[PDB]
């Protein structure tokens, strides 16, 4: 008669946000049997179910779950096993302990039947213990010899129907398939990230005892908070918070001169919004998906506009980007982009990715597996684009092709594996109700059309290089070099003529010019064009 | 009753009030304020960085400043047993009188300090090293529940420290387990200053050093020298001053009256500096003498253009921004001369950081054998502010017999992406 739930609950006390599903599931696959008359469930012939599988990405809460189902229900305090805590070295005793603690269950179901109160059993990291049998060949045999007796413990010939245990992992795919199984651990669940009103919804709970007590100045907000956080784990927002109060209190102590704390400023103690996003771009930083240095450090001197051609290409990655957001008939895009060396595919590439306003973005470039063997390379290629599929939307943009394949003119000679991989993965699908796109770049179109691969993309993009006076001088004025005088003499001496080169080639030319005595520098640079002098 | 002047550790004053900041904020700050915040305390701290800045130090200093009993130290893997089942017991055995603390009174605990001296060696990915046995990947599991397992605790702090910061496992660099993770770097020419100040206090309290040797010329003439080696530099210089007074060649025998009066001179820190140390990121003068053999003489124009142009390019990378990178290459005829002179541009160059990559010392070799050299001397040119690096005869380094031709594309693929890779940022 007794209810198996405290008297006193609620949602909002545990304090857990953003998992209202995962946490409406597992009840109704769970707890539905043992709150309703027992009548209706004496006739009803069912038996409660037995074991929760709970595996995802690390530090996500999976255990602050566990913790709070522990406490709301209304039983004896459960048994914990802090991993491989089970193991003895004499022979035939890791047998004897995991079966001991299996069987108060076994005395109080044979004591009292159908009335007896629930059991509650806690397996953190079951993968140390349970693994693969035939596998870990070893010595002592003793984990095979164990997952026996626990498969035989928690199901076999003896029946029991009041004990209920949680295991915890992070890496589902080692496990025994047997015990994951009807009747053995059931209803796998996975733990997955957050979005940004989960992140929302952690912030608020996160930062409820400082505003009740008049802390937190009112020019901080939250939405702002939730917009810059991306890629953010529960435990990452919960850091950002503590180092925003560290450095807040930081304020109102001396050091060098032993330990002074004033007790005068500390009674206006304030946190401001400015410290929060100090903060957060100089310590925080996730690990999952790119950050803003990666963009800092492709496009290093930004982008002019030194002519249309730059404006059309940013319309044309435009009007993709909002095709790919908005279409449903075709899940997936992907775009070539040409031109001949020193043009700074690179750059305009990671721009457009970088204003599509994607959740997870990522950039793979060469020069992130030197001296690697073929098969790395392709493992590190079905990572990341492993990584992609668990998403609603994304772009990688996969730069330098003819490097990631190696065509040396002589020969040719071209590796085979990495070529077949990336034709294959250019025409698989996501999962379904999700969209990516795959951007790349080259500087050698002729090659990849006898490579056939150039009818898989699914169209392609022109970028020229500067080949008019006007523009010239339209670059050197943005740039602001060889300004006044010296531009005087420059457009007199080009405008009869054509010209023909690439941004960068120019950065370095300007540079070198500057570097010699200012009484003979437009000499040296105009000079240097002719030098490199040719044409298509 | 501490100073920060006391410990002696010059010249790393923004790491340590970084760590103060992060790890010594909440335990000072009355507990009232805690107590109407929720600011959970800190229990992670991890140090790397290259060889010689004494990430030791530091800590050995930093435990003793506490004031709550002395630190548990665990030497490299001595924790391990052929025992199933023991290694985690020794693990277990370091938390208890922690947890007993915490027990018996909860919030009016003090700190707890667990020291991990190369941590790597028993810390390290999972499920990629064969752990035949399999006491790695368990003392790792163990590890990772106890640290942060369903119980909470709020009065330890754990301080690691290793030179391979990848090999660490990723799940222990979590905001959970270990927050604040901080690099060591070579030190700069004011805590140079500060390190020879220290090292060098008693002496000048008993009058042992003479008027003849400055600072301030020890500091400049010394570039790119690990602090550890300016240690072991003044030792040095000091053993050979004191040697100079005994006369003793066969018959051990000490000249107590020439002991009376004792003092050293530049002369000694000079020939230590010659002779004795010889730094490792720094530059050495034997290859210089091993290349340029018979010197450089001037028989005709084009060698002064050569060297002019060599020096601008020099002076282009040194005073610019927007172009931190610029490669030249030398070509010409056979047995022509065109070796020596990269030497003698770099010897011009002035940079602290110096380095020469030749197929002389990879004869024999394979390719990846010569990929992995080529990115280790690359990954070390990386460190510095400013550096110069020669490869000679790209040609060999290659291999291109003109039958065929043959030649080996991975080294090829490596040299090319390399040479279009920037420095870390600032450099
Ligand atoms: N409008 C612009 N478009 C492109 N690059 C620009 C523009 N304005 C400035 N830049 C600078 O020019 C350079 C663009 O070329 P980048 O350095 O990316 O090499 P790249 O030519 O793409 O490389 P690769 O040789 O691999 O093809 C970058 O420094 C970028 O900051
Ligand atoms: N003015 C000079 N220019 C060049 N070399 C000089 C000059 N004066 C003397 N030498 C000597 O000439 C020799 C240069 O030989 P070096 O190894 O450069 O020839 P190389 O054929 O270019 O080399 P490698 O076969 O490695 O390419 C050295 O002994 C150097 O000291
Ligand atoms: N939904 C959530 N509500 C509150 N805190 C959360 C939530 N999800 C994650 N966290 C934070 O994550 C941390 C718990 O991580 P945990 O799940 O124990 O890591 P692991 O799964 O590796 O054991 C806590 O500090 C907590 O603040
Ligand atoms: N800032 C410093 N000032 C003075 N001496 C220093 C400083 N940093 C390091 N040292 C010296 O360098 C050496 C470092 O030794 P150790 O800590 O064992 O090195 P590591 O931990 O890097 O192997 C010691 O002699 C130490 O006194």
């Amino acid at each position: 008669r007794q209810s198996i739930i405290n008297p006193d609950w609620n949602f909002e006390k545990m304090g857990i946000g953003g998992l209202d599903k995962e946490f409406s599931d597992i009840f109704r696959r769970a707890f539905a049997s043992r709150v309703f008359p027992p009548e209706i469930v004496e006739q009803m012939g069912c038996k409660h179910v037995k074991g929760i599988l709970l595996y995802g990405p690390p530090g996500c809460g999976k255990t602050l779950l566990a913790r709070q189902i522990g406490k709301m229900l209304n039983a004896r305090e459960p048994k914990v096993v802090n991993g491989p805590e089970i193991l003895n070295k004499y022979v035939g005793e890791s047998e004897a302990n995991i079966r001991k603690l299996f069987a108060d269950a076994e005395e109080e179901q044979r004591r009292l039947g159908a009335n007896s109160g629930l059991h509650i059993i806690i397996f953190d990291e079951i993968d140390a213990i349970c693994k693969q049998r035939g596998s870990m060949a070893g010595s002592t045999g003793v984990h095979d010899t164990v997952v026996n007796q626990l498969l035989s413990k928690i199901d076999g010939v003896e029946q029991l129907n009041n004990i209920l245990v949680i295991g915890m992992t992070n890496r589902p795919d080692l496990i025994d398939e047997a015990l994951l199984r009807p009747g053995r651990l059931e209803v796998k669940m996975e733990i997955g990230l957050p979005d940004e009103k989960g992140r929302l919804q952690i912030l608020h709970i996160h930062t409820a005892r400082m505003r009740g007590h008049q802390l937190l100045s009112a020019d901080v907000d939250i939405k702002e908070l939730a917009v810059e956080t991306k890629n953010f784990s529960g435990a990452e927002l919960e850091g950002l918070v503590r180092a925003a109060q560290s450095t807040a209190m930081n304020r109102h102590i001396k050091a060098s001169t032993k330990v002074e704390v004033d007790m005068e400023k500390a009674e206006s103690l304030q946190v401001t919004r400015g410290d929060f996003l100090a903060s957060l771009e100089n310590d925080i930083k996730p690990a999952f998906g790119t950050n803003q240095e990666d963009y800092a450090s492709y496009i290093m001197n930004g982008i002019i506009k030194w002519g249309d051609p730059v404006t059309r290409v940013l319309d044309d990655g435009e009007l993709l980007v909002q095709q790919t957001k908005n279409s449903d008939r075709t899940p997936l895009v992907s775009v070539l982009l040409e031109g001949p060396p020193h043009s700074g595919k690179t750059a305009l590439a990671a721009k457009i990715a970088e204003e599509s306003n994607f959740p997870f973005i990522k950039i793979c470039s060469p020069d992130k597996m030197i001296g690697f063997s073929e098969t790395a390379k392709c493992q590190a290629m079905k990572k990341i684009f492993d990584d992609a599929y668990k998403s609603q939307l994304s772009c990688v943009v996969v730069d330098d092709i003819e490097r990631l394949l190696d065509y040396v003119p002589i020969g040719p000679r071209f590796s085979n594996l990495v070529l077949q991989a990336l034709l294959v993965l250019l025409k698989k699908a996501p999962p379904q109700g999700r969209k990516l796109l795959i951007i790349g770049t080259t500087s050698r179109k002729d090659v990849l059309q006898e490579m056939e691969m150039l009818n898989a993309f699914s169209t392609t993009i022109h970028v020229p290089n500067i080949a008019t006076g006007e523009q010239l001088l339209e670059a050197l004025e943005l740039l602001g070099n060889f300004k006044d005088k010296e531009r005087t003499t420059i457009a007199q001496q080009v405008k009869g003529k054509k010209v023909w080169i690439g941004i960068k080639k120019l950065l370095m030319l300007i540079e070198m010019s500057l570097q010699m005595d200012p009484e003979y520098r437009v000499r040296k640079f105009l000079a240097l064009l002719r030098e490199e002098g040719a044409s298509p």
